């Protein structure tokens, strides 16, 4: 097991944004600060805070942009010249794109397991891949597809499926680096009817 690397704020990060990260405290760190991975290599980055209402040490990084995107992992110096790391987090910046547009092929109100797939197209940006994502998570959308018609199926929908849908641009070249969001697109699972 590795140190824990979780993400107070969202790890989706509008343009100039701003996060905060919390790594797992080691207690044979003499030094512990925030790496980001670039091209095999690992790079000072962010603001260490102080301490108050928590343990594990916290970092923050804004004015958030192309360059600040990507995987990073806590370094930890447990001597002069040796290391450990905690385990990855990814952060991906939005609005590099102009915003895709998110839809469906049924009625956006529905019985559970019943099926429905929202769909995200760009008759413009050649998008590689897509990202959907549930407005209130606090995470990163995994939930991707690779299909040009962009197809999110949902399989048997249960209560906890509803709520608002946004859609993000994403390319292969620059995968950390998302669009706009799409329309926000808002499902409602009600057994009542
Ligand atoms: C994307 O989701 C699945 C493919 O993974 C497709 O599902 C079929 O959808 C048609 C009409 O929408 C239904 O008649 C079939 O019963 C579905 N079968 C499956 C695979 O579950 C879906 O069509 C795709 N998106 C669309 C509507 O183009
Ligand atoms: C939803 O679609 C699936 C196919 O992926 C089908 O097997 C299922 O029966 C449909 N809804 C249900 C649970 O009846």
């Amino acid at each position: 097991p590795m140190p824990f690397i979780s993400a107070k704020s969202s790890p989706v990060i509008p343009l100039d944004g701003s996060v905060k990260i919390q790594c797992q405290a080691i207690r044979e760190a003499y030094l512990t600060q925030l790496m980001i991975i670039k091209n095999s290599t690992y790079r000072e980055i962010g603001r260490r805070l102080k301490f108050w209402n928590e343990t594990d040490p916290e970092f923050v990084i804004d004015h958030m942009d192309a360059n600040k995107a990507g995987r990073y992992q806590c370094q930890y110096r447990i001597g002069h010249y040796r290391f450990r790391y905690s385990d990855t987090l990814e952060l991906v910046v939005t609005g590099l794109y102009g915003k895709p547009f998110l839809s469906a092929d049924r009625g956006l109100v529905l019985m559970p397991g019943e099926n429905i797939s929202l769909t995200c197209s760009s008759a413009h940006i050649p998008f590689d891949r897509f990202s959907l994502a549930k407005e209130g998570e606090l995470s990163l959308p995994q939930h991707q597809s690779g299909e040009h018609p962009a197809n999110f199926s949902l399989g048997p929908v249960d209560l906890n499926v509803s709520g608002i849908y946004r859609c993000y641009g994403w390319y292969n070249r620059s995968p950390y680096l998302w669009s706009f969001p799409s329309n926000a697109l808002e499902l409602v699972v009600t057994a009542i009817d």
